[PDB]
């Protein structure tokens, strides 16, 4: 598609909307929300590749993406485009990682037990995500690299930011990775109103006005769901983002099946083409 290679080579974004009226907050620490179709999860869009390389062995996967891993440059360009030297900046990024632990092939006959990649994965949402609005005093931008676009939180986490900020984008720059799920929101014009209601909130559940890295965990922080619309013009952004993954990660995969069974094949070096 021209649209996945478009994406991939000029980036893409969405801009959200502003809502007056700030959700009712019920944050809680620990866990966080499950995924669900309701909130847009495709498991074959946005999980059934990242499940085959899984399964492949940590050596091989790193072996064939070793050309292709690049530094991740993306905030450090928005600072730039934003002449920013002001801003609030969190990244919950796992910068240049693409596993989380060495580990074998996975064998044919056993299911898949945990998501080892820094991809599709929920649980990276940690509630560091708001660690920006703590030290937020008079900041023009909050700027934040999101780790994934999977599951119910940060759908929700998006749409707290949105009733915080009047002018909020969602993107995912050339110089991000597109093996990734990663993106970045900006955020600018904050609502007073709401990031006093919003802090107020935080604060008697925390119990203190300054962050602690022990509160760098999973967390949930709406109950009732969002408004369809909502979900669904975050999903115009996600989906174009899960597409370029689905063929990014299609041609690794067939890479490293390759009949060849070597690096060289027509696979790998479509993907070369593609992300460099």
């Amino acid at each position: 598609m021209d649209e996945i290679v478009k994406n991939i080579r000029e980036g893409t974004h969405v801009l959200l909307p502003f809502y007056e009226t700030l959700p009712e907050l019920n944050l809680s620490l620990g866990k966080s929300p499950l995924p669900s179709l309701e909130y847009g999860a495709n498991y074959f869009l946005q999980i059934s590749r990242v499940n085959d390389l899984n399964r492949m062995p940590t050596d091989m996967l790193k072996l064939f993406t070793h050309d292709i891993m690049l530094p991740e440059s993306d905030l450090d360009k928005v600072y730039e485009i934003l002449k920013i030297n002001d801003a609030v900046v969190a990244d919950l990024s796992a910068r240049n990682k693409l596993f989380k632990r060495e580990r074998d092939a996975i064998k044919s006959n056993n299911h898949l037990t945990e998501n080892n990649l820094y991809i599709s994965d929920y649980k990276m949402l940690t509630f560091d995500v708001f660690r920006p609005l703590f030290d937020f005093v008079n900041e023009k931008y909050c700027i934040i690299k999101l780790p994934t676009l999977f599951g119910r939180g940060v759908i929700d986490t998006m749409r707290i930011y949105c009733s915080l900020f009047k002018n909020v984008r969602l993107l995912k720059c050339v110089s991000d990775s597109w093996l990734k799920d990663s993106a970045i929101m900006v955020a600018s014009d904050v609502y007073k109103k709401n990031l006093d209601l919003f802090m107020s909130h935080v604060k008697s559940v925390t119990k203190s006005s300054s962050w602690k890295d022990v509160n760098t965990v999973q967390f949930s922080i709406l109950n009732d769901p969002v408004d369809t619309e909502f979900i669904n013009k975050f999903l115009e952004f996600s989906n174009r983002v899960y597409e370029a993954l689905y063929y990014v990660h299609s041609l690794l995969y067939s890479s490293m099946t390759s009949d060849s069974k070597s690096i060289e094949n027509k696979h790998q070096r479509r993907l070369v083409k593609l992300l460099l």
